[PDB]
């Protein structure tokens, strides 16, 4: 469906502020205006590293995305550099919102987060895709009650500490493998943003991991939630939770928020 994906011409967006830098390029705060509209859509703009070499049949898979908690790939502008357009997530990413809200973030709110990554993912599984890449920095806030996973689609700098272990060790990457890292962003969102395995070399994770070592328990989360991440980090993947039962549980939990989370003023 060659319509669902916007070829822009490079009059029809301008870049206005810097969000964030990286080896994989940089993403810009923008304004599209379409020439025939008069309107002004505030977007995010990734320009990709020059390619010296396909990305637009991933495109159109991204393009075709279509669920309220994954980002949808607006338009793409293809010149000598290939640029991408999505729809602005005006509170940032979810690792930056609850590192600076630590003091005033309830159960709700984090219990909810949990079922709107998973339902994503879900989504994706449904379509039979990959992300490869969760993790709490690449979930993003439109409101504080509506998130999205974004980056999907940018695997076709290894984020080694989110990996599955048969990822680190063999390169397979599976639904089950987005379980692992469903697990990490979870265990991310309840420590509040603390970073997973800090101090230990990315050299040495495969090391822990195949000696039994894993996240430990955040210090909010009763048993019954941390077992649920302790089972996406099993290292038989077919164990692990399928997204279809982790929407299921995170959604009982969610109806009594304060008995499976103990958080200060909840
Ligand atoms: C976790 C870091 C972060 O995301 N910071 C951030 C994010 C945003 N909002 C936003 N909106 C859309 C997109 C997006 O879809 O980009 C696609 C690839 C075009 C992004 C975004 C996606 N990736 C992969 C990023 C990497 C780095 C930076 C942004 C993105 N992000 C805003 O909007 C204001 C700000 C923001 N920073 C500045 C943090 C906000 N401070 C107030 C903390």
């Amino acid at each position: 469906n060659q319509a669902l994906l916007r070829i822009l011409k490079e009059t029809e967006f301008k870049k206005i502020k810097v969000l964030g830098s990286g080896a994989f390029g940089t993403v810009y705060k923008g304004l599209w205006i379409p020439e025939g509209e008069k309107v002004k859509i505030p977007v995010a703009i990734k320009e990709l590293r020059e390619a010296t070499s396909e990305i637009l049949d991933e495109a159109y898979v991204m393009a075709s995305v279509d669920n309220p908690h994954v980002c949808r790939l607006l338009g793409i502008c293809l010149t000598s550099t290939v640029q991408l357009i999505m729809q602005l997530m005006p509170f940032g990413c979810l690792l930056d919102y609850v590192r600076e809200h630590k003091d005033n973030i309830g159960s709700q709110y984090l219990l909810n987060w949990c079922v709107q990554i998973a339902k994503g993912m879900n989504y994706l599984e449904d379509r039979r895709l990959v992300h490869r890449d969760l993790a709490a920095r690449n979930v993003l806030v439109k409101t504080p009650q509506h998130v999205k996973i974004t980056d999907f689609g940018l695997a076709k700098k290894v984020p080694i500490k989110w990996m599955a272990l048969e990822s680190i060790l063999h390169r397979i990457y599976t639904h089950q493998s987005d379980v692992w890292s469903y697990g990490v962003t979870v265990w991310e969102l309840m420590t509040f943003g603390s970073k997973p395995y800090d101090g230990i070399p990315a050299s040495e994770i495969s090391s822990i991991l195949e000696k039994g070592e894993r996240l430990p328990q955040p210090p909010i989360c009763t048993i019954d939630v941390y077992m649920i991440m302790r089972k996406c980090w099993m290292i038989d993947a077919d164990s692990r939770p399928k997204f279809r039962e982790l929407i299921i549980e995170f959604s009982k939990m969610a109806r009594d928020p304060q008995r499976y989370l103990v958080i200060q003023g909840d």
